[PDB]
């Protein structure tokens, strides 16, 4: 599906600077993963001790929750062949061959004990970006599977958080596979965005931003905003001044920040109004990304995922950044 965004990539002048560049360039949904398999046979049952330190025995992966933030665990769990087997979703896993199934999460991303039991799950994987813990807690003692996951979550540890998904669900081989094929597309895109990055890299922030109230703020690194922008060959600059979870994006925070570009959910920007709404939050239209309306959207249930469809993310974002 890449051949015309290729060609487009190759066709940019080398005179281009992507400093005057200015308003929105959005990514569309990169869609579903493609599997690596057609006929996954899970070698069941698998035992293992999870990154809580508790041990579970899974023995039957037929009604899979695959729960997160970020969603990554369902794109993992299609990669792997097992994509008919997911039976309920949180709101971040929007791709779109779960998206007429049920929703587990209420008020954004909390979850639901009784929504999650009247689905007669066999397997929840999830990890501690969602809770409440309680809930988790009611499910397990409900005598529901759970795997609680702790990924690395960086562009580096791809491949091996792949892994780990596969060895709970006994598909050992088809995690290996789909580990390689993740890592080389994405260091095939990091080629590309090093030959497009200038010299003197863009400095971002990533916006975290959800209605027209207070929920807008700068991400930091426990969100992974800064392995995105470092992916995309920018600076992070809440890496740069060292916010750890995130900051509220007031007038203080952006002059002190002062990006080239915001990094935002392409949804996230919708639900504050579009780019007008956005220049008109308090000290947006004073730095230099407001002053160029320059945003760069991205599809939110991809942006903050990484795992398999790093590779094409990057790619395309760094199309839109950096091309013309
Ligand atoms: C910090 C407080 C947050 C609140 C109060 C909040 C609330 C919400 C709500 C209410 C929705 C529903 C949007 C819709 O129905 O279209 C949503 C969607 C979403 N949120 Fe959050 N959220 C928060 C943080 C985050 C963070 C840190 C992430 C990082 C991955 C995230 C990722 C997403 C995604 C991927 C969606 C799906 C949007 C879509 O439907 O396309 N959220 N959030």
């Amino acid at each position: 599906s890449n051949g015309d965004l290729i060609e487009e990539i190759q066709a940019s002048s080398t005179s281009t600077d992507p400093r005057t560049f200015t308003g929105l360039s959005i990514v569309e949904d990169i869609g579903d993963v493609v599997p690596v398999t057609d006929n996954a046979s899970p070698a069941l049952p698998v035992s293992l001790t999870d990154a809580d330190g508790n041990d579970v025995v899974v023995e039957d992966v037929s009604r899979i929750l695959p729960l997160d933030l970020y969603g990554t665990y369902s794109k993992t769990i299609a990669g792997l062949g097992l994509v008919d087997n997911i039976v309920g979703r949180t709101v971040s896993s929007t791709e779109p061959a779960l998206a007429d199934t049920e929703v587990v999460t209420t008020g954004g991303h909390t979850l639901n004990a009784e929504a999650i039991l009247n689905l007669h799950p066999t397997l929840v994987i999830i990890d501690h970006s969602i809770g409440p813990r309680e809930v988790i807690d009611q499910i397990r003692a409900a005598g529901v599977a759970t795997v609680i996951m702790s990924p690395q979550r960086s562009i580096a540890s791809i491949g091996d958080d792949i892994r780990d998904i596969a060895s709970v669900v006994g598909l050992p081989e088809e995690g290996e596979k789909l580990a390689e094929r993740s890592v080389a597309e994405v260091e095939e895109a990091s080629t590309v965005v090093d030959e497009l990055t200038p010299e003197d890299p863009l400095k971002m922030v990533f916006l975290a931003a959800r209605g027209t109230g207070g929920v807008f703020f700068i991400l930091g690194d426990a969100y992974g905003g800064r392995d995105l922008i470092e992916g995309l060959g920018g600076v992070d600059m809440a890496a740069e001044k060292g916010i750890m979870d995130l900051a509220p994006a007031n007038a203080e925070a952006l002059a002190e920040l002062n990006p080239d570009v915001f990094v935002m959910m392409s949804e996230g920007l919708v639900s504050t109004g579009g780019i007008d709404g956005l220049m008109e939050r308090p000290g947006i239209a004073q730095t230099t990304a407001g002053q160029n309306q320059r945003v760069l959207a991205l599809p939110d249930g991809q942006s903050l995922a990484f795992g398999a469809q790093t590779g094409e993310l990057l790619l395309r974002a760094s199309r839109e950044l950096y091309v013309q």
